[PDB]
């Protein structure tokens, strides 16, 4: 029965209403990826909305590869953050900071690195540089000490980010960034714990998980995840097979909500869940469920109304 102006909790985050602010990748920071001015602004318009995504924020050089990308390693980054989370609170608004590895999806004349993966791979088409476009770099493989360092980064991103004062995390686990990479057998050769069977693709994932859980709370942590990707076109075959044990896990291990992005519906009036993912996830994810399609209102209205999912997101 509920609708878009209902409350929700998120956790203990008591979202005021059921939209959620999930902004693109503006890209407005500084070359270090501090956080500038301008953001507070950008922020704090979307104070409205039952709760703020922020765009997605670096948890390392290597994992940043968007040019003027925000992050949130440094402590000058946590420093920036601050007045603009609390001009979103001033206004009485909710903010969770989106963490993000792009993996394989960064040039290394930005990182400063080779491009790291599951697997040894490389990218189809071009990227995005501070000197334009340019072909992808192939990756390397991730080891035991990376990972390591990783983990510490993911860890470390979110407690940097309830020092800045968000009122939680979302991991970024979606649009065939690192996390994604792990989980796709496409993606993923590797013949470690990491690799082969579903439950391994898997592994990475808990870790994150697990860690920032450890961090600050399974209650203050979301994960988008986005088995059809972030774009139209594409059309997992079974995504049964990983995603929703994936989802299983995060039931299990308390996470608090789930973000599951779709490329939004084809017509304007074409269908909601086309693909019919969130009955798939429902049926073992039990927390609050957000839908992410690229949606007019309307088309929001009703998911809400049909059970679909649980609030929506829009950018
Ligand atoms: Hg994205």
């Amino acid at each position: 029965m509920p609708t878009l102006f209902d409350p929700i909790d998120f956790g203990p985050i008591h979202a005021k209403n059921r939209i959620v602010m999930s902004p693109l990748t503006r890209g407005r920071a500084d070359k270090e990826a501090v956080p500038t001015p301008i953001m507070a602004e950008y922020y704090a318009q979307r104070a409205s909305a039952g709760l703020i995504i922020t765009e997605a924020t670096g948890i390392s050089r290597e994992g940043l590869g968007w040019p003027f990308a925000p992050g949130i390693w440094s402590d000058a980054q946590v420093e920036a953050w601050k007045p603009i989370v609390a001009g979103v609170h001033a206004k009485g608004g909710k903010i969770v900071c989106q963490l993000w590895h792009m993996g394989r999806m960064v040039h290394s004349s930005v990182t400063g690195t080779q491009p790291v993966s599951s697997s040894a791979t490389t990218a189809p088409g071009e990227v995005h540089t501070y000197e334009g476009k340019k072909p992808f770099e192939q990756a390397r493989a991730i080891d035991a000490a990376d990972i390591s360092r990783i983990l510490n980064d993911y860890e470390n991103a979110a407690r940097n980010a309830i020092r800045a004062g968000f009122d939680g995390v979302q991991i970024h686990a979606a649009n065939g960034y690192l996390i994604d990479e792990f989980l796709r057998n496409g993606t993923n050769h590797r013949t470690d714990e990491y690799g082969g069977v579903p439950e391994n693709r898997i592994r990475f994932l808990k870790e994150v998980t697990e860690r920032v859980i450890a961090a600050i709370g399974a209650d203050r942590t979301g994960v988008r995840l986005s088995p059809n990707g972030d774009t139209q076109g594409c059309i997992d075959s079974a995504p049964e097979t990983v995603f929703v044990p994936a989802a299983k896990l995060l039931q299990d291990l308390g996470v608090a909500w789930l973000e599951l992005r779709e490329p939004g519906p084809n017509g304007t009036f074409g269908k909601t869940d086309q693909p019919k993912l969130s009955p798939q996830i429902r049926k073992v994810f039990l927390r609050p469920l957000v839908l992410n399609q690229d949606y007019t209102f309307e088309a929001a209205q009703t998911a809400l109304a049909e059970g679909k999912a649980d609030a929506i997101a829009f950018g």
